[PDB]
């Protein structure tokens, strides 16, 4: 089943997600990432087609599932006793936008436009096919390093993306829109858009811009690192108090700041290689 189909390789980490292991699919040598996750530890149960009790995460992939390679894709997955067995694509190599960063600092305009661009075209897939992720940041992205080409990972915090106010949140709290500090309250697409502004300054400052609960509610916006005023202006764009006043995928991605981008393999050739 698991066993013979799946050779186990070492431990790539594990936190709140569960723990996630290297990985080689035994029949044609497919590179795979194996996830690992106690039933205890899922609060949040969805349903399939089928009519059958599995993790939410179990749902949202399947429903992300396909050609576009903008999202990881869900390979297979297993039951357990006490725990669900997901295994997921492995590019080769790879590494997350998280350690990228650390490494470079703040990255060129340039490179963080190819991958603003990417994460987007990979969130409005996501919307498009009924799924919030909930947690968009630089650990949930991974970079295909040859092909200069990100994906999003860990669908864990996500919903059913819907129209009506949602009441619970489970991702990252130096991410989350000041809406839900102050009233327990938000809505899909504009927080969102929050955490896309806190990901992209991330990217251009090489740190988030927030750390405290008041700073999210203030919103102020401090530039640490020299940043054009176009990528400033669509920042703090992102990062308006009101959800509202924030930008859609489309203002996003028409903005001036967002035009000429590199192509992924462009981005490989120039940035990664
Ligand atoms: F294979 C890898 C090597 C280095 C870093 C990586 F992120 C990966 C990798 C490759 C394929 C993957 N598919 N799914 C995951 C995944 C799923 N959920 C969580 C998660 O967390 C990783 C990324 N951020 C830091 C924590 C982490 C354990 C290392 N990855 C995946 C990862």
């Amino acid at each position: 089943p698991l066993e013979s189909q799946y050779q186990v390789g070492p431990l790539l980490g594990s936190g709140g997600f569960g723990s996630v292991y290297s990985g080689i699919r035994v029949s044609d040598n497919l590179p795979v990432a194996i996830k690992h996750v106690e039933k205890d530890r899922i609060s949040d149960w969805g349903e399939l087609p089928n009519g059958t009790r599995v993790p939410m995460e179990v749902v949202l992939l399947k429903k992300v599932s396909s050609g576009f390679s903008g999202v990881i894709r869900l390979l297979d997955w297993f039951e357990r006793p006490d725990s669900f067995v997901l295994i997921l694509e492995r590019p080769e190599p790879v590494q997350d936008l998280f350690d990228f960063i650390t490494e470079r600092g703040a990255l060129q305009e340039e490179l963080a436009r190819s991958f603003f661009w990417q994460v987007l075209e990979a969130v409005r897939h996501c919307h498009n096919c009924g799924v919030l992720h909930r947690d968009i940041k630089d650990e949930n992205i991974l970079i295909d390093l040859n092909r200069g080409e990100l994906k999003l990972i860990d669908f864990g915090s996500g919903a059913l993306l819907k129209d009506t106010v949602y009441t619970d949140f489970d991702g990252t709290r130096v991410y989350s829109p000041p809406e839900w500090i102050r009233y327990h309250r938000y809505h899909g697409r504009s927080a969102a858009v929050w955490s896309l502004g806190i990901l992209l300054y991330d990217m251009v400052c090489g740190d988030i811009p927030f750390e405290h609960d008041e700073e999210i509610i203030r919103g102020q916006v401090f530039f640490r690192q020299r940043v054009s005023s176009e990528c400033q202006h669509l920042i703090r764009w992102c990062l308006a108090l009101r959800p509202s006043d924030r930008p859609t995928f489309e203002e996003i991605q028409n903005h001036p700041w967002m035009q000429d981008v590199l192509l992924p393999q462009e981005t490989a050739e120039i940035h990664l290689h």
